[PDB]
């Protein structure tokens, strides 16, 4: 029963399956008034970026899925809550998309507004309100599973270390594919820790700052790609929260740059979402999102984000 | 003749001498108008803390420096100009405890009062006029030296480690002599750097700083005193600053007191004032000073410094 902002996470054991019921009950009356939300957003957009065919498209998409959810009859038994079950993973997969359509519809068109805050504003509520959304709707249907070490989404003994192992995996593979060679990642600290935690965010941001280190890395060593610095992740474990440091040696973020690289679609090459969407996960989490750059050496990216209250 | 705020330190080169006259004339017409700004900062002080008689000694003294300055007749020559510089180094001596006397004044007066950020503003303001009268002052008679590779007190090529180091070998002893060891400091990054510069600043700053980031690695490692984590220095020089970041494994800054370190009197423990006072003097030249703290396994501090303009 871990709470997000304003949200909250069921932990429940019944061996009846009442719990499934309750859940799938708030996740009911929850949804409808938060996808009005952001068809709120939308209908406040400045016309010409509202007008723009792929942000109408998005639009639409939470119309259709505002529609959906609101036709579907109060749930009353196991029956209509597992049919409730099939609908939340159509719309969580008709919307996986999201993100990138708002990125494209909303490259061009931001720049026709006086007013540049808008889109900021507008995106940051946007994609945290989804993923806030995304993860009571997957909480729900993870209740389902009988995977050991979790309830729903949540890893009841989340070891950090692991996690990041496995984004560092998956960043060097796309690392290695581009420059034929990837930096190393040492990880230091407290690499034993374990707690109850939430992976989703997790799984959006590591990779962002993952990919990015290892792209400023490789960028600033192309003379010698086969034995490029490390990039060292430590890890602080603590009461109040969890802290993940990403240091590369990969030259720093000029500071002709430095104002614009949290700016939605700010790129120096993906889309330049990277930055600003894991900042605002993290904010919307409870954490934050703070760099540090040493121009001529390299970045030390702080990841904090809150420990689950008990 | 690059510039502080407000504020222009002389480089002339005249064989008659002539630059020490034109020197002499503008500290000469400098001085008072800035120790009467200070005046006016005590005059302004709240009642209950003007009248605290440490505050009022150090009133007085800035009252008397200002009687001495503007009792000094316009320099016409050579031997007005020697005679100024007497009185110069007399009053740099007179105040060089001014910030202990701040300190100890402030500390109980400064609570009877409902607003904090009075003494805070008062102190930041105070502080580095005092630092930029006192580097425009020994300046001047840096400029009467014959010390090869300085400019006054501009030193034409400043060696970023080279200045670390003596400052380590300092902050390394008072540990020592207090817990029996110290770590050890590993510097690293653009190590062979050399560029002008105005050591000064870094003089009162690198050893609060390194002193900061020894007493939290022996505090936190009382059982292994003989075997403690280094402290790491990374030196980045760009064209626009020179960054250096000093990281230790002391243990962190505690989520509870990280809101009260940047705080005057503020201490776990000498007297609170390394931080706040190290802040101000970066800000004050156009830096800055940031914290990292990383709960449960150290921290990272941040020191930036302007480059010279050239
Ligand atoms: N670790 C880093 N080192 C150097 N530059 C970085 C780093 N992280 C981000 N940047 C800069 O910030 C910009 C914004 O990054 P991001 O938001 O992830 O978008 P993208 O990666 O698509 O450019 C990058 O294009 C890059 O110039
Ligand atoms: N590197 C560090 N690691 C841990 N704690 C620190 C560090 N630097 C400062 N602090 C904390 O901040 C407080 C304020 O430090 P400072 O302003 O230098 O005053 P003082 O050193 O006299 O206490 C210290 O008492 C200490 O608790
Ligand atoms: C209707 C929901 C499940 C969609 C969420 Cl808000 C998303 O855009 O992915
Ligand atoms: C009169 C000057 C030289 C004194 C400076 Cl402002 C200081 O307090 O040290
Ligand atoms: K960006
Ligand atoms: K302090
Ligand atoms: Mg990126
Ligand atoms: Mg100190």
């Amino acid at each position: 029963v871990r709470l997000t902002p304003t949200m909250m996470l069921y932990s429940g054991r019944s061996q009846d399956g009442s719990h499934l019921l309750k859940s799938g009950r708030y996740l009911q009356q929850e949804l409808p008034v938060r996808i009005a939300h952001r068809i709120k957003g939308f209908r406040s957009l400045p016309f010409i970026i509202g007008c723009n065919p792929t942000i109408l498209h998005v639009h639409e998409l939470y119309i259709r899925a505002f529609q959906k959810l609101t036709d579907f009859p109060p749930i009353k038994d196991q029956a209509d809550e597992a049919q409730y079950c099939q609908l939340v993973r159509q719309l969580l997969d008709d919307h996986k998309d999201v993100v990138t359509l708002l990125a494209e519809g909303l490259r061009e068109s931001r720049k026709h507004i006086e007013d540049e805050k808008l889109v900021r504003y507008f995106l940051d509520k946007t994609l945290t309100s989804r993923l806030g959304i995304r993860m009571l709707a997957t909480h729900h249907l993870a209740l389902h599973e009988d995977k050991p070490d979790f309830v729903g989404i949540i890893c009841t003994r989340l070891s950090p270390k692991k996690i990041i192992e496995k984004w560092v995996d998956f960043a060097r593979r796309l690392c290695e594919h581009k420059y034929g060679n990837a930096p190393r990642v040492r990880i230091n600290g407290h690499v034993a820790a374990r707690f109850p935690f939430i992976p989703m965010p997790l799984d959006y941001i590591l990779p962002e700052l993952l990919k990015n280190a290892m792209r400023a890395t490789m960028e600033s060593h192309l003379d010698t790609p086969y034995n490029v610095p490390d990039v060292v992740i430590t890890i602080a474990n603590n009461d109040v929260d969890l802290i993940i440091r990403i240091s590369d040696r990969g030259g720093g973020i000029a500071h002709k740059d430095l104002d614009r690289v949290m700016d939605y679609h700010f790129t120096t090459a993906g889309f330049g979402f990277g930055l600003p969407t894991s900042r605002a996960y993290a904010e919307y989490l409870g954490g934050s999102l703070q760099l540090q750059s040493l121009q001529g050496i390299g970045t030390d990216v702080y990841l904090r984000l809150r420990h689950i209250d008990g």
